[PDB]
C-alpha cells in the first residue's frame, strides 16, 4: 500500500558532510514514458520523516508530461533510482543507480560501503547502495558509462542487451570518441552479451529520425561511424 521509497541518511561517510537537502532522481529505463526530473531540482526534493529520521519520495506524486499524476510505477517496466544530497557546504553527493520495481515500494535505500564509477563524469565515484528488504531481486544497476565501462549490478528485463549498447553509442560515440573506440565497443558487446550486428540494426531502427537530420542531431553518430565502432559490414 505504501507508494513511498525511503533513504537512510544516518551514519553517512565523512565525505557526505552534514546533509542540508535530499533529492530522488527516479527514471524509466524501459516500458514507461515517465518524464525525467531536473537533477537536484524542486521536483526531486525529498521530505524528512521527523519520527524515523529517514528521507522519502512518494512515487504516487510523479507527474506525467500533461502535469497530471502519473498513476504510479508500471508492472512491465524497468526503473532506476538515485538518492543524492546537497551538504551545508553546497557540495553534491549521491548513491549509484539502483534498480526499482513495485516490490521496492515502502522499502529503504542505504549505503553498503564501496564506490563505483559515475555514469556521466569520469572524475566522480558514486556510493554503492541497495534495498534493505528487496536486495534479493533489486540493487545496483549495471550501467554503460561515459568511458564505455559496464558497471557492477543487474541488467534490465525489458531493454535488450543490443538496445543497451546502441543507446551507449548514441549517448557517447560523438561526445567521447577517445573512449568510444572500436576496442571499447567490442568490450561493451562482450560484457553485456550483445551481438554487434544486433547493435547496428537496433541503432539504425531506434535513431532513424535523428540519422535523417544530421544538421539537427550532431551528437547522433552516423551509421558509417556505428559500423566502424562495431567492426561490422552492413
Ligand atoms: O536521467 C537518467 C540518467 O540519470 C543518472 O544520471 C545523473 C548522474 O548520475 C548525476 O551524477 C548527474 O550527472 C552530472 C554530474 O554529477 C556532473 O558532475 C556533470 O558531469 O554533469 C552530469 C550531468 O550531465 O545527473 C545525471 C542526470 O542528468 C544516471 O546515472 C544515468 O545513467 C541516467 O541516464
Ligand atoms: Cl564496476
Ligand atoms: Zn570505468
Amino acid at each position: 500500500t505504501d507508494t513511498k521509497i525511503y533513504f537512510d541518511a544516518s551514519n553517512l561517510p565523512a565525505e557526505w558532510g552534514t546533509t542540508k537537502t535530499v533529492y530522488c532522481h527516479l527514471y524509466a529505463v524501459a516500458g514507461d514514458d515517465l518524464p525525467e526530473t531536473s537533477w537536484q531540482g524542486k521536483a526531486e526534493k525529498c521530505k524528512k520523516d521527523t519520527a524515523t529520521g529517514l528521507y522519502y519520495f512518494d512515487t504516487a506524486k510523479l507527474k506525467s508530461a500533461d502535469g497530471t499524476n502519473h498513476g504510479g510505477l508500471k508492472d512491465n517496466a524497468d526503473y532506476a533510482v538515485i538518492f543524492s544530497t546537497i551538504d551545508t557546504k553546497s557540495q553534491s553527493h549521491q548513491t549509484c543507480n539502483v534498480t526499482l520495481g513495485k516490490p521496492c515500494l515502502g522499502d529503504t535505500i542505504y549505503l553498503t560501503g564501496g564506490t563505483v564509477e559515475n555514469t556521466e563524469d569520469s572524475s566522480k565515484r558514486d556510493f554503492a547502495a541497495t534495498w534493505k528488504n528487496n536486495s534479493d531481486n533489486y540493487g545496483p544497476k549495471a550501467a554503460i558509462t561515459s568511458l564505455g565501462h559496464v558497471t557492477e549490478g543487474r541488467f534490465p528485463i525489458y531493454l535488450s542487451r543490443a538496445e543497451m549498447v546502441a543507446q551507449a553509442i548514441f549517448n557517447w560515440a560523438v561526445k567521447n570518441p577517445k573512449n568510444y573506440t572500436p576496442e571499447t565497443v567490442a568490450d561493451i558487446c562482450a560484457q553485456v552479451e550483445a551481438e554487434p550486428m544486433d547493435v547496428y540494426n537496433a541503432y539504425a531502427e531506434m535513431y532513424a529520425t535523428e540519422l535523417a537530420d544530421p544538421a539537427a542531431y550532431p551528437d547522433c553518430a552516423p551509421l558509417t561511424t556505428v559500423a566502424t565502432l562495431l567492426g561490422v559490414d552492413p
